[PDB]
């Protein structure tokens, strides 16, 4: 679960745009692990974020991201 604490990165992270419901949507693919996936799939962020925003909006799970 901790995830949701790591999800502070992005609230901490206010020179990012401060995101936090654009992030979850990233929470689902990383679910797994954040602090590994984020650090590793540094790249993947990317797409994942086009591909799967106008997903997540369609099947909401925002706040079902975390878990």
């Amino acid at each position: 679960m901790r995830i949701y604490k790591g999800v502070i990165q992005a609230i901490q992270k206010s020179d990012e745009g401060h995101p936090f419901r654009a992030y979850l949507e990233s929470e689902v693919a990383i679910s797994e692990e954040l602090v590994q996936k984020y650090s590793n799939s540094a790249l993947g962020h990317v797409n994942s974020t086009i591909k799967e925003l106008r997903r997540l909006f369609l099947v909401d799970d925002l706040v079902d991201s975390l878990k």
